[PDB]
């Protein structure tokens, strides 16, 4: 059903690209590592490494983490009393200019879900946005996240180019799941977070980098259930991406779904430019 495409590391003005960064949920840091991924990190070896759902606060990190080939400057956020939730990390070989951690909003900070590095000619944000939650029971708090998130990415734009990444927990367009008819009143592909995802590429305003360069790709997902084996079958949901400033299109080289890589229910996706 997908084979994603040769990486494509040069421009369409044919400049080589100079930053390649890499995002996986990760489903566990401990699960991940037990699955061996960190050994496919290492293949890939990014500038730039973003994990989400690493369920584990710094304070507990693995040691496999602090000796990460490459990646030594390293930022983590998780919820400060609940183990095995959310989290999330943002590992770089450079130096950042400033790191900072939440969207400046006391009610959606306490779970450990965004981290934002400044760079010299642009600014990253990894997210792990909240899941609405089974029976929808989250969708409400969801809602206001997505409003909240939205200010805060078009207030970080009208300064620095942004690239957002992670898992954004949504499914933007039919094209992104395999079973969208079934799925349109299930977390993930509701109307209301497809339209906060629309209206997110809009107001900042940002592209989405695959879709972009892709538009008319079926079959191409980041996660799958660990239910009914779905991955062997190819039933999955694009969940996670690299959203870019119209400004940095130029720059763009490529958007990877690295379908094959082991270690989680996502795949890691992986961004190239030329800054
Ligand atoms: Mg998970």
């Amino acid at each position: 059903l997908y084979e994603d495409p040769p990486d494509q590391k040069t421009s369409p003005s044919g400049k080589p690209a100079t930053l390649k960064i890499c995002s996986w949920n990760v489903d566990g840091l401990r699960a991940w590592i037990k699955k061996k991924g960190l050994d496919w990190v290492k293949e890939e070896a990014p500038d730039i490494l973003c994990l989400q759902e690493t369920k584990c606060s710094e304070n507990k990190l693995p040691a496999e983490l602090q000796e990460l080939p490459g990646l030594s400057h390293q930022y983590w956020s998780a919820p400060s009393d609940k183990e095995g939730y959310s989290g999330v990390g943002l590992l770089s070989r450079q130096c950042p200019l400033k790191v900072s951690y939440g969207i400046g909003d006391e009610e959606h900070d306490q779970e450990g879900r965004v981290i934002v590095a400044e760079f010299d000619s642009f600014v990253l944000v990894t997210a792990y946005v909240p899941n609405a939650g089974r029976g929808l029971v989250r969708l409400e708090y969801r809602q206001r996240w997505d409003e909240a998130f939205r200010k805060f990415l078009k207030g970080l734009a009208s300064r620095k180019p942004l690239v957002l990444c992670g898992d954004l927990n949504v499914a933007h367009e039919e094209i992104d799941l395999r079973n969208p008819k079934g799925n349109k009143k299930n977390a993930g592909f509701t109307p209301q977070e497809r339209q906060g995802f629309g209206e997110l590429l809009q107001a900042v305003p940002l592209a989405d980098s695959f879709r972009h360069l892709y538009p008319n790709t079926p079959y191409a997902y980041t996660f799958w259930t660990y239910m009914m084996n779905a991955r062997s079958k190819n039933v999955g949901w694009r969940l996670d991406y690299f959203l870019l400033s119209h400004s940095l299109l130029p720059a763009l080289c490529d958007s990877k779904i690295r379908s094959k890589a082991l270690g989680s229910d996502h795949c890691p996706i992986t961004l190239y430019l030329a800054l």
